[PDB]
């Protein structure tokens, strides 16, 4: 996987995180780690791969900071479909049990950050599960709108961040993270296998709405990946296949023309499509949600 094995990146990076509770992901070598406890932090080490938690335990019994390290692949915690069957695998709810940590609500401040760096093959999977645990307030954000850290590739960087003033990399994690989070990039550090930017990614206080909750999220989600699965056509000519109701009355509501085009649509612009559809009275039905389609 990726970890930081660079000293001065190591010092670095516990400097942002530094100037409340961390975990750290898949420390490996741990000089990340053993820079934050030089630095004064609290860390919690969930380490995936047993072979690097004997010197990981060395490092807190010899050191000035409490280190918890904990056999934990934080990107498998609470599979969104599955048993809870496999010792590194484990559910969020067991894990902050454990640790201590106490729910929140969504409104209260960030209750604890998360730090690490996402596979280098896996990113688009990871932030889609994070997105359906953010969106559902499930996992991790059972508890609060826990500040994430992580690196991420120069690509799905640039793909998370397009709007439709860079059309060409526009896509439906853009939208559904940009709503979702502020964010930021904290550093970027080029390496011999290219360019990564720590994006901190922090959920918005006022993400959920009336209209736009952890109960229909699934449904917003739908109309996106929709919309993005012919991201050339008009809204209009997606509306017909997503709703009931007067397409092009929808669209004036939100002071969209009828030739209005997905790619031209700000992240802003679907939810409140979203919601207006949401809003509309005297309706046996809002929605044609009928099938099941994939993340891309
Ligand atoms: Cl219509
Ligand atoms: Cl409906």
């Amino acid at each position: 996987k990726r970890y930081v094995t660079d000293r001065r990146l190591a010092e670095t990076l516990a400097q942002i995180y530094l100037g409340h509770l961390l975990l750290e992901c898949n420390p490996g070598p741990g000089i990340l780690t053993q820079a934050l406890l030089e630095a004064g932090a609290k860390v919690v080490a969930l380490e995936s791969d047993k072979t690097f938690i004997p010197h990981l335990e060395s490092l807190g019994k010899n050191l000035d900071g409490k280190l918890r390290v904990i056999h934990c692949d934080f990107f498998k915690l609470d599979p969104r479909s599955g048993g809870v069957i496999k010792p590194p695998a484990m559910s969020s709810r067991g894990l902050f049990k454990n640790l201590g940590i106490e729910a929140v609500p969504w409104t209260a401040d960030i209750p604890l950050k998360v730090v690490g760096m996402f596979p280098s093959r896996g990113e688009k999977r990871a932030l889609w599960k994070l997105a359906y645990d953010l969106y559902s307030c499930t996992s991790i954000y059972k508890f609060g709108r826990i500040e994430v850290n992580m690196f991420i590739g120069e690509k799905e960087f640039q793909k998370l961040m397009a709007d439709p003033g860079n059309p060409d990399l526009y896509h439906v994690l853009s939208v559904i993270w940009q709503l979702a989070c502020e964010i930021k990039v904290l550093h970027m550090e080029p390496g011999s296998s290219g360019k990564l930017y720590l994006i901190q990614m922090i959920p918005r206080q006022n993400l959920f709405t009336k209209n736009l909750t952890p109960m229909n999220y699934n449904i917003f989600f739908h109309l996106l990946k929709h919309c993005f699965g012919r991201r050339s056509a008009t809204v209009i000519d997606h509306l017909r296949s997503l709703t009931p109701l007067d397409a092009r009355d929808i669209l004036m509501q939100i002071g969209k023309q009828e030739d209005e085009k997905v790619v031209n649509m700000h992240p802003q612009d679907f939810k409140t499509l979203f919601e207006t559809i949401e809003r509309s009275k005297d309706c046996a039905y809002k929605w044609l949600y009928d099938e099941t389609l994939e993340d891309r």
